């Protein structure tokens, strides 16, 4: 098993850094792997985003 890259973003909200990173984190633990690196996508606002990419690692 590798590293997994994945896209995540929403239309209907824009969330913060904080929200995105546990979202990245949660997608790779129910894919029973570990987020390892992320970026955000979609800067929305003045401090907010509508997605994340991401790389989950086999545990």
């Amino acid at each position: 098993e590798a590293c997994k890259f994945l896209h995540q973003e929403r239309m209907d909200v824009c969330e913060t850094h904080l929200h995105w990173h546990t979202v990245a984190k949660e997608t790779c633990s129910e894919k029973s792997t570990n987020l390892h690196d992320y970026g955000m996508l979609l800067p929305c606002g003045i401090d907010k985003f509508r997605g994340v990419e991401f790389v989950c690692c086999p545990l």
